[PDB]
């Protein structure tokens, strides 16, 4: 009945319990959904716990190489790490078949360099687990334990188990969310945009996060505290998580803290220097990821472009500040005008008839794709915000970025089509992004190469 911790965890609280990988622990009180109340059998400590950072003791989940439900891709980014030695590896459950698990593992060709292999575990009638029929074993466990000491025809022998960073708790804290002022301390600024500042900072003096304010007039508590219990739903790997709120004036947003940056000025720069075209590819293709969930959820961002767009780890990309510009109750900024109203992201029909969809997104998305080919460079090089929309209208449209393949600005020229039913979906666009270089998320190795 025990449980065991997937990962370290640093206490918060004055009431949550801290504990390291591999500790006992049994789950006092389960009777919540995110935070558990739970006993350390170790130290003899209680307090509560985030319920996603333990597995039941003996489960498969509890194993320290099976990543559960994680896509194709995503196994590969995490794979193909630099520091990776060759045979670094992890389980999954198959897509193509349910039921079926999936052995990914990490090599290298003098002819290809570094790259993951797939190979595919079935689950026979009997109860067999194999990748190759002349050998087969009882479960998961005891078929990773046998290639960790012979390849036995897999590209290597099982080494390393894949390393992966802590997942994200479900707030900063059992039943925290309307925070106190006093409980944040700003320690350095990140930025100021055009309705307030973003610094990086601490909550409770223990946990690290990126803080937002507000200046007061910029919009409604009220109308800010209704439309952030909505945004407090939306969880994805590609969102910024959005963790507590201070709906007085001087509004505070607490997010999490993304270290790397903004996508615009990482564009910009040394950090992309080298940064080739499969690479700004598969950033595009996380975005769409992202926003192809928004969708899913029926949301509109109102506010997409490079400089919303925050980087991590492994070159991850999450999509950052959805849902608050329709909140923004300045006057000409209301009117799709101003020196702060973003027209050269803003599709036609937004701008003249205030028309905010997916749609409008998905034509935003198209001009971000053109920063991502320009190294960050704005929109429309030679006019002035006041022209664009003007020139739009008539039917005007950016060229080809320099350098950028006509096949992607193609994709670009869909995302602004003048009919917004005519523009394509986020779900395509992640399709398409993903499958860019031949790569449909297909092909698993077939058995024994020797
Ligand atoms: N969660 C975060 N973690 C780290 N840095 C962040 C984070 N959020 C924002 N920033 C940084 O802060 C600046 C953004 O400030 P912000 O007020 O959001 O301006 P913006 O980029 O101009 N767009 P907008 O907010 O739509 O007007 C940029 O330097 C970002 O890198």
């Amino acid at each position: 009945t025990t449980f065991v911790a997937l990962y370290d965890y640093e206490s918060r609280t004055e009431t949550d319990l801290s504990f390291k990988k591999g500790e006992r622990l049994q789950i006092v009180n389960n009777t919540e959904g995110d935070w558990w109340l739970a006993h350390s059998l170790s130290t003899g400590q209680t307090g509560y716990i985030p319920s996603n950072y333990v597995a039941p003791s003996d489960s498969i989940q509890a194993e320290e190489w099976y990543f559960g439900k994680i896509t194709r891709r995503e196994s590969e980014r995490l794979l193909l790490n630099a520091e990776n030695p060759r045979g670094t590896f992890l389980v999954r459950e198959s897509e193509t078949t349910k039921g079926a698990y999936c052995l990914s593992v990490s090599d290298f060709d003098n002819a290809k360099g570094l790259n993951v292999k797939h190979y595919k575990i079935r689950k026979l009638d009997s109860g067999g687990f194999y990748i190759t029929s002349r050998t087969q074993f009882n479960s998961l466990q005891q078929l990773v334990a046998y290639y960790s000491k012979h390849a036995d025809g897999l590209c290597h022998r099982l080494t390393t188990v894949c390393p992966t960073s802590k997942p994200q708790t479900q707030g900063l804290a059992k039943d925290a969310w309307e925070i106190p002022r006093e409980s944040l301390r700003l320690e350095v600024k990140l930025g100021q945009g055009c309705f307030g500042e973003v610094w990086m900072g601490t909550w409770n003096g223990t946990t690290r996060v990126a803080i937002k304010t507000l200046k007061p007039g910029t919009m409604s508590p009220e109308a800010f505290l209704q439309e952030a219990q909505v945004m407090k739903k939306l969880r994805h790997e590609k969102l910024v998580q959005l963790y507590a709120v201070v709906s007085e004036e001087p509004i505070y947003i607490v997010t999490e803290y993304m270290s790397k940056g903004s996508l615009l000025d990482f564009l910009k720069g040394e950090t992309g220097k080298y940064l080739r075209l499969p690479q700004l590819v598969d950033m595009a293709a996380q975005i769409a990821s992202g926003m192809a969930y928004v969708e899913r959820m029926n949301y509109v961002h109102r506010d997409l472009r490079a400089a919303n767009i925050l980087v991590g780890e492994n070159l991850v990309c999450k999509v950052a500040d959805f849902g608050l510009a329709r909140l923004i109750e300045d006057n000409e900024y209301t009117a799709r005008q101003g020196a702060k109203f973003p027209i050269k992201w803003t599709a036609p029909e937004a701008a003249l008839y205030g028309r905010f969809t997916i749609k409008s997104d998905v034509w935003s998305f198209g001009i971000l794709l053109t920063e991502l080919t320009t190294k960050g460079r704005v929109p429309y090089p030679g006019m002035v915000n006041r022209e664009v929309l003007d020139q739009v209208e008539r039917g005007y449209r950016m060229p080809c970025p320099p350098e950028c393949p006509e096949s992607l600005h193609d994709l670009m020229c869909q995302c602004w089509r003048k009919e917004p039913e005519e523009r394509p979906t986020f779900e395509y666009l992640q399709a398409f992004l993903e499958d860019y270089f031949t790569s449909t998320e297909p092909q698993y190795q077939p058995g024994e190469n020797l």
